[PDB]
């Protein structure tokens, strides 16, 4: 089943209005809602805090406070805390200082802006050279690895960049916001809500109230997008969720409004990227040397492995004798940064790419030819090593550009293009190539596990379920496909079920692409013992060898008779032979050194390529992307028209992050972009006009769930095509650096066009 | 942990009214209530049905008829359909009709009072002769089996009683009645219940809604007592709650007021037993041949097992060369009779604890050294076997019989009374000895099966969860205890879960005093594989090996270092190992013929023994209960306390169902007794005064869980003593058979009495 484009397990859902999301769900007349009141100081001390205006408006019921938790008061995904009420001081404009539960969303709403607080405010930190000046920083200490030696390198070197260029932050506007539910339950409680990761929800819940693990249940079936945005500020809500709860006898829900949600939870770190690079007469990388400045905000969250991905993909596609990479994870007074698709990677990617285009520019050559010239080699003595020293034993760039330069009629539109520019002096087009390379698994080693528990009714009919969550991507249906084809019958009789760590326990967050691959395993892994336990019981009966029973579109065929998988199940059930199982799988091969460098920390690379076209106006710097080709490679792909789809999203996804989208701060500290009004994802008339999405076909090196790849985060990486283009537009109005800063919005773009033509 | 006489899971929350039993779930504001609108014909033709008046009362939202049923209208608990609505004729006086759902409870009940129906009444079979008589019955015909040839014993033997007896049926009266709530969750539907039965209430609730059965999730967290009424009319509330929520869109609840719950759902079913025993001079039986007309009621449900398993115990406690039975399952227009502690078992019992004592009376022997002296022999050439041919290989008896009359004084106050009935006239007390053997395991083999599905959490807490549902027995401790011992940490750390079909599936109902047993083995099934794993890690961490690695006391040991269990249950997490496991488990050495009444239908017997003493009053036969002395043979208790309450509570019931337990019909088929108010249970005072209780202890010959013994029902058929004391008394007053018949109430007495005394 594996194999086919068959739809989302929701489709129809989803279509009618039918499917539910947290908010949606039933709840009791007595539930209670919430709303944190949120401190309007970057940086201060509170002083004092009078919240009787609080208590005293309508519907409200109980008020809270650090001081009211009762056990640990920390939400933060990592060994440092990050308090979910407010300890005597706040660390930026956002940052929620108490908590209202009150019998309804608005009420509670307006009671959270009537509190009186007094703060005595410090000097805040708001910028990177703040930061730096200040050595206000995560991890005692910036991070650097270097493989070979660089300054030799450069010193000595025919040709040379050297460049520094900014690159915006971006927040996930998911369209269902965060939120969460909890409902006391004799003793524990049961949580449901939208994140990705309920295995912490568990445990951040459980400390939150004293309890052990598990008196604490959360189910989670479906998310409405979270990209990153809920791999962990899913915590906050469903603390306060839990805690009010425990307080007020009652079922309390949580949700914020967009404009909240959008002052409160993090975003892409944004970064500063400083580089050095050089080359060969010929072209050939000699070395490249980067240092990265990361806005990681007041707390840790997952800044310190988001930072060690981008190092990890500082070699973009490409084979560097040498490389260097220093990584500052600087803290500063703003909404606490934290994962979204691609967590770094394409912060460090854009690093190389924006630096192997400027050599280009720099040596007059065309930025491709360099590119494939850089590559590293195809697969089939002594293998290339990334700079981390892992080898790269199967990349397929080399031809995979080709292919796509090709089927683009690459080498001619841009000719095409140049003619059309000479003769416009109002108007240029652009068109970039880039290549995509990404390394599959958590670079938190042990987090790379999955379980899944499979149950078969005597009607024949499945029950699926697993670690992973549904956040829109079809991993459900991929999980159903794999396990249609193992147990040998039609998907249409296997169920999903939602999320639950009551059913596989100990999950890792569903993220770093690692959804399908490993859950894939665990699934096939339980469908596989099943069917053992079905052929070794038709062999017996049926006198001869289990392993010429064969299982294959819903029959069940052994000895020359054949039966319907039901009628074989029915008897296993009266053989009492056991129909359930679990099922887990771990990602063999991995080891690193985070503090080294060195290792193997991916089990194997994602690739692809995209060339995009676009135009620019060189009076205001309007702009937009006419056409764009991809071919990526999904493996063998678990289901094309499911990866088509994130090819394209995360394509547009990623562009957005780079023209459109910008993050924007007051002089003090305050978060002026908190809404859609103000920040503004691709709109649909921002789609490519022509946009050729296909696949690469070809199984995986390694041994994969059906050899296919993840397939969720790399093609975002494919967005930097078009802020390329957008660049080589520029680079066409004049003989100058055009130095576009990310994210190019039009004003962004149109001081690119003045540096390249030179007026200022 | 096993072995400790630990408390009940819940009795903490038993003793605050936290404790939450089906209709104490909160659930949505618009939730519907359910009641059915019953025949009041025992028998008839629906003619006319106008339910306009249904439809018009206040708050009401859906009506419903056989019709509207969208698919499957069958609740039975077997292969034969009994529908949840009447199809056009109605079959006894209760027999649901229609169905509505309005926005409350009493709203319902109100409504369903309104109809206006017409019948086209028919002859009614009501009783036993009648259906003798109509030859109205199941299974085409009486089922035989006879094991020698006793016309023949019979015939040439020194000693013979012919006797004739009626034995009444027996209301649960559980203290929670039937209940169900169904909560369409997209596509399909959740339903919680109040249920000994989940697995098959998903099967019914499917079929009825039309739907695999994967998008069906039953979860039943406790019921109120069950006793075997839950073991199938659970079905009905259950489909109509389904199918009123298919409808109407939302969420539908059904409880019964206890008037309906004693009117349409049934009962144990009352016997007629017909007897000639014969013996040697010596005492020793040489034939029985008995007759069991059994009412059953409209509808197959569970007779088929009953009367199976009556037959299969009319040999009672003792060994007998020739014995036939030849057992009548007559069908009439009345409840449909169904499961009750002991499913058929007492009756049978009875069956020949009465003969015996009438053969003891008839030829001047003392009932209890006849009984002594038949008794199966001890264990340790050919060993004895059943009439149905199975060894019994572990009878303790002779042994125990002895043993409790011995540490209660038996023959001292046999005497003591004789003295004290000569100086009285209006009282006399009466004592008897009663023993108890009883087969472990469903008739219907394949239905012993159990799974159980276990977590571990990275905090070493553990999730307990299988298929067995607790109904006041203690079952859940027990499994809590099991895991603790096997995983080797304080039981504290194990907390248990709702059983829940989509978490261990094609579960069996929880009956046949097999619940811990086997759900125990399952249980014990996972926790080994998990502790494995965690072994298997220590071993190789540690370099040694895994036998060697010991949990015990919450702490894990190995080469001479310890650790915490939760040290190590983190410690594998990071070493990526599966802390999940399901368990799963089959009674061996099962296998008999039903038709021929050949085999090993059991495992092994529970036994025991149960001495009564009481007064009767001469006049009015008003009679008491002054004092029981049991020593029951739990095996290797797996929980001394929670044994002993089961064999003092059975003991109740038992003697309840002997003594003031009566059920009454009237002309029209009418129940009339049907509320505590009419029907009464053993109230506080009627405990005995003095009440000993006392476990055998020795471990089973079998390999059960701790080689412990099953103690759910054997005891309830300790109240016999009860009856047969009540009989000594009445014997005390005349020359003549009393010929007492059961129910004993005081009535029944009086006139055993008078009967005794040769006053008619
Ligand atoms: N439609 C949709 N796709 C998505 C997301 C989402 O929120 N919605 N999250 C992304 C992120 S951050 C990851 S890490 C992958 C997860 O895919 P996977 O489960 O198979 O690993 O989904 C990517 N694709
Ligand atoms: N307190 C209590 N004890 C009880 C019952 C009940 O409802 N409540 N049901 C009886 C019946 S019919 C059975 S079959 C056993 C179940 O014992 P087991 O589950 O451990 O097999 O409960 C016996 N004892
Ligand atoms: O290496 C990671 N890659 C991720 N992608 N999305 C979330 C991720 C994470 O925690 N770690
Ligand atoms: O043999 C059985 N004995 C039972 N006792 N309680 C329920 C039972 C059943 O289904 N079968
Ligand atoms: Mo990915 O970025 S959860
Ligand atoms: Mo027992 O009789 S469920
Ligand atoms: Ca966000
Ligand atoms: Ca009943």
């Amino acid at each position: 089943s594996v194999g086919k484009p068959l739809p989302h397990d929701s489709a129809r859902a989803h279509v009618t209005g039918q499917a539910r999301y947290l908010d949606d769900l039933p709840c009791p007349a007595n539930t209670l809602h919430l709303a944190f009141g949120l401190s309007t100081e970057a940086s201060a001390a509170i002083t004092g805090l009078d919240l009787e205006p609080v208590r005293e408006s309508p519907g409200v019921i109980a008020v809270f406070t650090a001081a009211d938790l009762p056990h640990d008061n920390d939400a933060s995904p990592a060994p440092s805390p990050e308090p979910v009420l407010a300890t005597g001081e706040v660390h930026f404009v956002g940052q929620p200082i108490f908590l209202v539960a009150a019998t309804s969303h608005r009420a509670a709403r307006i009671a959270a802006r009537k509190a009186r607080i007094t703060y005595a405010p410090r000097p805040a930190i708001l910028t990177l050279d703040q930061a730096l000046a200040a050595d206000s920083r995560f991890e005692g200490g910036p991070v650097i690895w270097a493989r070979g030696d660089v300054e030799t390198a450069l010193a000595g070197a025919a040709h040379l960049a050297e460049g520094c260029f900014e690159i915006g932050g971006q927040e996930h506007f998911y369209l269902e916001g965060q939120a969460a539910l909890a409902l006391p339950a004799e003793g524990g409680v049961v949580i449901h809500c939208s994140s990705q990761h309920p295995s912490e929800i568990q445990h951040k819940v459980a400390h939150a109230l004293g309890l052990a693990f598990h008196d604490v249940r959360v189910e989670m079936r479906r998310m409405g997008g979270g990209f990153g945005g809920k791999e962990s500020q899913g915590n906050h809500l469903a603390i306060a969720c839990a805690v009010a709860a425990r307080a007020t006898g009652r079922p309390c829900k949580m949700r914020y409004d967009r404009d909240d949600d959008m002052v409160i939870t993090g975003k892409r770190h944004d970064f500063r990227i400083r580089y050095r690079i050089g080359a060969d007469a010929s072209g050939k990388l000699l070395g490249a040397d980067f240092v990265h400045l990361a806005r990681c905000g007041w707390s840790a969250d997952l800044s310190l492995p988001v930072c060690d991905r981008a190092m990890l993909h500082a070699d973009g596609s490409y084979f560097v004798p040498a490389l260097r990479i220093e990584s500052h994870r600087l803290r500063t007074n703003t909404q606490s940064n934290t994962a979204f698709r691609g967590f770094g990677g394409p912060q460090g990617a854009l690093g190389m790419e924006r630096a192997i285009e400027h050599l280009a520019r720099g040596m007059g050559r065309d930025p491709a030819e360099l590119r494939a010239l850089n590559f590293y080699d195809p697969p089939e003595k002594k293998t290339q090593t990334t700079h981390y020293g892992q080898e790269v034993a199967d990349c397929v760039l080399g031809e995979l550009v080709t292919r796509l330069q090709k089927s683009a009629n690459f080498t001619t539109r841009r000719a095409e293009i140049a003619a059309w520019n000479s003769t416009n002096r109002t108007l240029a087009r652009g068109i970039a190539l880039s290549p995509v390379k990404f390394g599959i698994s958590f670079t938190l080693t042990h987090l790379n596990q999955a379980g899944a528990l499979v149950q078969i009714y005597t009607d024949g009919s499945v029950a699926l379920n697993h670690g992973g969550t549904e956040m829109g991507q079809g991993l459900h249906a991929k999980m159903v496909q794999v396990a249609a084809a193992v147990l040998g019958i039609d998907p249409v009789q296997v169920r999903i079920t939602a999320t639950d760590t009551s059913k596989v326990p100990n999950t890792s967050a569903t993220a770093a692409s690692s959804g399908a691959d490993m859950n894939g395993m665990a699934v096939k892994d339980a469908c596989e013992t099943l069917r053992g336990r079905l052929a070794g019981f038709v062999a017996a009966r049926e006198g001869c060898a289990a392993r010429d029973v064969i299982f294959d579109a819903g029959q069940v065929q052994a000895s020359g008779k054949s039966w319907r998988f039901a009628e074989i199940v029915a008897a296993a059930y009266m053989a009492r032979i056991s129909l359930s199982a679990t099922g887990f799988y771990a990602t063999p091969k991995l080891s690193w050194d985070r503090l080294r460098g060195q290792g193997r920390p991916f089990l194997y690379f994602a690739y692809g390529a995209a060339i995009t076209e676009v135009v620019i106006d060189r009076l205001t710097g309007e702009n937009r992307i006419l056409r764009t080709d991809i071919l990526h490679d999904a493996g063998a792909s678990l289901n094309p028209a499911l990866d088509i789809g994130q090819i394209e999203g995360a394509y547009v996804q990623g562009a957005g992050w780079l023209t459109t989208e910008e993050l924007v701060w007051d002089h003090c500290g305050r978060l002026m972009t908190h809404a859609p009004s103000t920040y503004k994802i691709p709109a649909f008339s921002d789609r490519p006009r022509i946009f050729n999405v296909a696949l690469w076909d070809q199984p995986n090196r390694e041994e994969t769930i059906f050899r296919s790849k993840a397939v969720g985060e790399p093609p975002f990486l494919l967005g930097i095509s078009a802020f390329l283009a957008l660049h080589d537009a520029c680079a066409a109005c004049g003989p100058h650096w055009p130095d576009l800063q990310a994210p190019a919005t039009p004003e962004a773009v149109l001081a690119a066009v003045r540096r390249a033509e030179g007026r200022a």
